[PDB]
């Protein structure tokens, strides 16, 4: 994994335990590679204890540069 990838677009769900929290312009670390629908990934946090792992679509996600 180790795997980096920014958030081109929001994510936030609750009353659900597998899903991520993640805000536009965020960096998620992943530790999957080349998956198949949705992977999970653990947020870049300064604070330990923070979001640690959550299910998104790679969709919504990528590592170069936006627009």
């Amino acid at each position: 994994g180790s795997l980096k990838v920014r958030a081109l677009k929001d994510f936030w769900n609750l009353h659900d335990p597998t899903a991520l929290n993640v805000r536009a312009g965020d960096v998620i670390t992943v530790l999957e590679q080349h998956p198949d629908g949705r992977w999970k990934g653990h947020i870049h946090e300064s604070q330990r204890g923070t979001d640690r792992i959550g299910y998104f679509p790679p969709g919504i996600v990528e590592v170069v540069s936006k627009r």
